[PDB]
RNA sequence: GGGUCUAUGAUACCACCCCGGAG
RNA sequence: GGGUCUAUGAUACCACCCCGGAG
């Protein structure tokens, strides 16, 4: 019966030039999943500005559905609906707003609702950048 | 009598201050297989912070040591300064002839030097055909 | 993201530090 | 040294181009 589901997790891997990858879903409809499950992701489904991709291990929230080939992402964002980070293989020019992740402005000029602090490197809500285990690789 | 050789930097550990040279020429004779020659940062003819980049072209004097072969003085082709590792980038204008920061090519005290590959300092090719830059 | 690295000698695998309504 | 890379959908394995001139 349910066609549209909520999930959360991290990017498992993303091939930047092929424009696709997989998400490791660690929570489905707000329930922890152990073992995690793979959810397919296409670049067209990434909520972010400009060139779309994911960096390995970045924290994500998404809607998904069952497809003929498995589980397919509908819309992928960072925690709280913010923009995804993207791969370090395609660096971008501008600074990112610490509140929404947008390129336009800084957090003091942000018109968006207040967001919790997220790791500047992987967007995880559980740690800050100085203690990032992903950055420490 | 000190020995003369030529080759490339095999590898250089920037923070350990040492590496090895791959000697492909000894006393004007081609060596195949090449032989490793130890190199310490103190023996590099270059200004400021001393290191080598992997694959850069070298000319050197060396001697036999208890541990193997040891560099006495290492330079780029024709006695010019070594390049050094991209891990420690330097700032400032370089002389187009010798690579010094002190002056410009017109004021250079070294004889006129042939064109050397911008990437590895080889006298045998230019940067557009550099096999080292290829990867 | 930002900063400072002029000295680990023998086949290594690349130093240290700072930054969370902040630029 | 300089420039360009906004579209390869299902467990992949990461695109190129220009410059030998001179302070
Ligand atoms: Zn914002
Ligand atoms: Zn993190
Ligand atoms: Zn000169
Ligand atoms: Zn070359």
């Amino acid at each position: 019966e349910p066609q549209l589901l909520h999930g959360a997790g991290i990017c498992k891997w993303f091939n930047v030039r092929m424009g696709f990858g997989f998400l490791s879903m660690t929570a489905r409809a707000g329930v922890a999943l152990d073992p995690p499950v793979d959810v397919f992701v296409h670049q067209s489904k990434l909520h972010m500005e400009g060139f779309r991709s994911l960096k390995e291990g970045e924290a994500v929230e998404f809607t998904f559905k069952k497809s003929a080939k498995g589980l397919e992402s509908i819309r992928v964002t960072g925690p709280g609906g913010v923009f995804c980070i993207g791969s370090e293989r395609r660096p971008k020019g501008g600074d990112r707003c610490y509140n929404c992740g947008g390129l336009d402005h800084h957090a003091k000029e942000c018109k968006l609702p207040p967001q919790p602090k997220k790791c500047h490197f992987c967007q995880s809500i559980n740690h800050m950048v100085a203690s990032c285990p992903l950055k420490a690789q």
